């Protein structure tokens, strides 16, 4: 599991389910290139994103449709969505877990990253 | 004024107004005793808790009334209170503002310490 | 798993491992009982703290020595350590994950609780 | 004063000085145009970027380098920038604060929307 993202809710104390996120992978005209996407589990968990090899050195965006999550749950929120933009794989293979924590006007993001 | 709180709502993105809040500091026989009390205004900030004179070295607890803030809003909360314990003024004066960020399920707490 | 701790490191994107924590529950004098304890394991989390029917309504309060983890590393923080105060178990159990995000002058904490 | 940004230092307990940020908004064939930049000043708090007559509605982006301030510090940080994308003025003027906490591998972001 090279990249996995996992969305929690602070406003319902749970895991965010069902929320939509599209992953970017900076081009070498400074255009964002689709990668991977996918939809967090009942567990709040994005796995299966992409594959080692697949996973190489880049400037990856993590778009998480954090407006939708929201409206769904009949609240206004603040961001049109949140955006994790990191340098991945620059030193060799890594696995990256993203983590995000939810309220409708803030949000925080941290990192987990391994050698395998 | 060398301690200041600052408490912003993370759900309503907004401050936290009118939030209780107690501070404490360890006595010589290990208990907590009173140091200051109040309350944020209508910015979310508390100001005049104390005095560069009162506020000397020692172990000082903010403990902020969160529970009763989101009650208030119709939200049944997670959290008692939360909570911040730090040591103070050991290497001299300083002065300190601490803020909280809240959810109904979480919080966020950070300080700034300057050099007067 | 009535009750699970998982402790994160903002600086070095790591799980936070040997992090020592102590569990109490609000006695009827108001005073703090021992209840559990233990260390993060090296994915930064800590199991088996109590059972279901040991776990029951109280406030509970998780003590996590941020202070000593940060001081191992050769850091200076600003927290004694990071503490959770939380009524469980009011409606009968839950499972509760208690999550912390430690950086050297703060913490965020949220909660996860779910009905079994 | 319609938009204003703050920015801790979540490692020193210090606002975040000199941090570089750009602003775009949202053009109508979906790219984004320069809106504003600035840096922070010593109190960590970026002033003046526009104007109650230039503010208008629209989808807004505020880019942190986050990664120039770490790395200055000697610090190899995770993220590229740290991101806080919003619709504006949706409903008549606001007044919009935007604090960043930062850590190396992690940021929280939150909003103060007030109205005038
Ligand atoms: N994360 C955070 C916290 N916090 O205690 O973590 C407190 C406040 C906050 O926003 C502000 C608000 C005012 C000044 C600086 C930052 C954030 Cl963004
Ligand atoms: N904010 C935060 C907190 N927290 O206690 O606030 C704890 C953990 C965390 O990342 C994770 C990491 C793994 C699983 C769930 C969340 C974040 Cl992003
Ligand atoms: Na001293
Ligand atoms: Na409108």
């Amino acid at each position: 599991c090279p990249l996995m993202v996992k969305v929690l809710d602070a406003v319902r104390g749970s895991p965010a389910i069902n929320v939509a996120m599209h992953v970017f992978r900076k081009a070498a005209d400074d255009t964002w290139e689709p990668f991977a996407s996918g939809k967090t589990s009942e567990s709040g968990e994005l796995h299966g994103l992409t594959t080692e090899e697949e996973f190489v050195e880049g400037i990856y965006k993590v778009e998480i449709d954090t407006k939708s999550y929201w409206k769904a749950l009949g609240i206004s929120p603040f961001h049109e969505h949140a955006e994790v933009v990191f340098t991945a794989n620059d030193s060799g293979p890594r696995r990256y877990t993203i983590a995000a924590l939810l309220s409708p006007y803030s949000y925080s993001t941290t990192a987990v990253v391994t050698n395998p």
